[PDB]
């Protein structure tokens, strides 16, 4: 229970992990011109541990998938070559690392689109003015009205994910994670609060689940189920991505993942779910527990977790692995600190998205 169950080995498919502290995917914006830089190597290397699992920042799968400044891409030979150098360093420390494939959908701006073209999505409806997009100059902009793509273009996006999954393997990545959460492209098809389509990709839970099912299946056939992880957030309403029945949508997603595993005769690397964060917390815990019970495979929880909460989650059987975002930013050796239960450093939100390759990136001290 308290003898820290976070440090007991765990089998994640063909990957033998030595502990359960996981680095959650986090956009840091240091990949100048969407090209991984040596700094990304320093940062990850700094946080990697023998047998530890790392999940990279969201990564572009095409020239139209970005919505943040200087986020890494993995759709060009140049990008793969730079990633490979980063993965080698990470692998040298004995860690496992998956590349998160990320497409922002409508959460973008003309400034992030080639030829200033408009962002794509499942709908033509934009994000409310309740949300402002971070601009390259450091200010905030207004999310534009997106272009509702047809069925044909949808299949092309599916191919972009598939090809990026291959490039990831080519770069040496142990696997990839499908970013299907936080209101981005895939979540824009999942959430009935956004998906207003009348074709076979909209309406019922089934149709709304079609896109992510085709994406996961596509990458599964490309690099093998055991090297694919999926992240979703049924109960996160970030960027107007809400659903009338969060838990139902999540179960529907879980059912599809269970079938894909069955049909592929192999299990996914894991299901990764983000929690919202008292009756609210007791309600969220149930939701999280239910999704976990429903999914036949490794479950990774995320969202405001602490050393105490992580220890509890694994002990109570609510999860097999616990990812940490913010605390991992200011604590390179977070794994080590959670082990010794040492004080943690504070994080500086101000330097979460700046471009400096050191300040607020790799200059947070070790114990
Ligand atoms: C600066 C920053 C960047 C993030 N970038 C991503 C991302 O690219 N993809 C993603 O799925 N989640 C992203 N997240 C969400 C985190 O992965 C994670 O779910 C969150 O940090 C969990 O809560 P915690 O900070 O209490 O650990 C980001 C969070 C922060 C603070």
């Amino acid at each position: 229970d308290g003898n820290n169950p976070l440090f007991s080995p765990y089998k994640m498919g063909k990957f033998n992990l030595s502990h359960r502290v996981v680095l959650a995917p986090m956009t840091r914006c240091r990949a100048l011109n969407n090209i991984p830089q040596a700094a990304l190597g320093e940062y990850y290397e700094q946080r990697a541990t023998a047998g530890g699992f790392l999940i990279t920042e969201g990564t572009m799968i095409s020239p139209t998938s970005a919505g943040y400044p200087h986020v890494p891409g993995i759709f060009t030979k140049e990008q793969v070559r730079e990633w490979k150098k980063i993965v080698d360093v990470v692998h040298a420390k004995g860690a496992v690392i998956f590349c998160q494939l990320w497409h922002v959908g409508r959460a973008s701006h003309e400034v992030y689109q080639p030829a200033g073209a408009a962002p794509i999505s499942s709908t033509e409806k934009p994000i409310s003015n309740r949300w402002r997009i971070l601009m390259p100059d450091g200010t905030h902009g207004i999310y534009p009205k997106p272009r509702a793509i047809g069925t044909y273009e949808i299949s092309q996006v599916v191919e972009d994910y598939r090809r990026s999954a291959l490039n990831a393997i080519e770069a040496g990545f142990d696997g990839i994670e499908i970013h299907g959460a936080h209101g981005y492209l895939i979540d824009q098809f999942l959430k009935d609060g956004i998906n207003d389509r009348t074709d076979e990709y909209g309406g019922s839970l089934a149709n709304r689940c079609k896109f992510i099912t085709q994406v996961v299946q596509a990458v599964v056939s490309a690099i093998g189920a055991d090297r694919v992880g999926v992240r979703v957030s049924p109960a996160i309403d970030y960027l107007d991505a809400m659903d009338s029945n969060p838990l139902s949508l999540g179960l529907a997603v879980v059912e599809r993942l269970n079938k894909i595993q069955l049909h592929s005769g192999s299990k996914l690397a894991y299901l990764h779910v983000t929690q919202p964060r008292l009756g609210s917390e007791e309600e969220e815990a149930r939701l999280m527990r239910t999704l976990r019970n429903a999914y036949q495979g490794t479950f990774i929880c995320s969202g405001g977790y602490t050393r105490e909460l992580g220890i509890e989650a694994v002990a109570q059987g609510d999860a097999d692995l616990v990812s940490y975002g913010r605390l991992f930013i200011s604590n390179p050796d977070l794994v080590m600190r959670i082990k010794l239960n040492a004080p943690l450093n504070k994080y500086n939100r101000k330097t979460f998205y700046t471009q400096d390759p050191v300040v607020g990136y790799t200059d947070y001290p070790f114990l």
